[PDB]
């Protein structure tokens, strides 16, 4: 590792025991040592899982404390490595994150999303990435807003017309009935986007409430219909069992 990086991490391990042991500069130039040695590193599109591992296991060999700030630092976008790498769908590096036992997978950025919410714009490629998404959700709050809108993840994968993202989110039990700020849940956007496979995966939820209206006062047949979605409406008319 960069002899600089090792040398930062001991500046912010001192520092997180005691915040009068760093002046405000040696403070600044650790974490922008930080930032560019380690983050900059680990959020590259294609940064490699061992390069990974190999700092979190130096970074584990320092405090407790020193591995939770280094694999949770975030830029001055509120970017940590593990939004960086799901945006990428770098899931081989997100499973080295999640295998450290300290990621914050709920953490938002300063645009208000988690890596569970950004996992939304991904598209899965292999089982392994189903298994590392999967282990993501099973660890966060899936069903939390975005401050952007007020939209949970499944209304975003519905929207990015991410059907592998939207089966693992309904695998880990995502609650299909939120309403975002515009009272819209995850089926209206299916409907409106004419998504007829993900509607499809979202009528077969036991607990799928198609009476909901958005702030506009329409329901999901009302938006089916407008969209002109006969296909979705025709799966609402049996799910009503007509």
């Amino acid at each position: 590792l960069s002899p600089d990086l090792i040398s930062a991490c001991l500046a912010l391990e001192k520092y997180l025991d005691n915040p009068n042991a760093l002046t405000e500069r040696e403070l600044k130039v650790a974490y922008t040592t930080v930032l560019q040695e380690w983050l900059r590193l680990a959020c590259r599109s294609d940064a490699h899982p061992e390069l990974v591992r190999r700092h979190l296991v130096t970074f584990r060999a320092m405090s407790a404390r020193l591995l939770d700030y280094v694999v949770n630092i975030a830029d001055s976008n509120g970017n940590t490595v593990l939004h960086y790498s799901v945006s990428h769908a770098n899931f081989p590096v997100v499973q080295q994150l999640l295998d450290s036992g300290v990621c914050k997978v709920d953490k938002q950025n300063r645009a208000g999303y988690s890596p569970i919410m950004l996992t939304a714009l991904a598209t899965l490629k292999t089982q392994d990435d189903i298994e590392t998404v999967l282990q993501l959700f099973r660890l966060g709050n899936i069903n939390a807003k975005a401050s952007q809108a007020g939209q949970t993840a499944l209304m975003l994968a519905v929207s990015h017309g991410r059907v592998d993202v939207v089966k693992a989110l309904l695998a880990c039990e995502a609650d299909v009935n939120v309403q975002d700020d515009d009272g819209s849940t995850a089926l209206m956007c299916a409907c409106e986007h004419g998504h007829k496979e993900i509607a499809g995966l979202l009528l077969a939820v036991p607990s799928c409430d198609i009476s909901l209206t958005d702030r506009d006062g329409s329901t999901a047949l009302m938006v089916a219909l407008d969209a002109g979605q006969s296909e979705i409406a025709s799966m609402l008319y049996s799910r009503m069992n007509i």
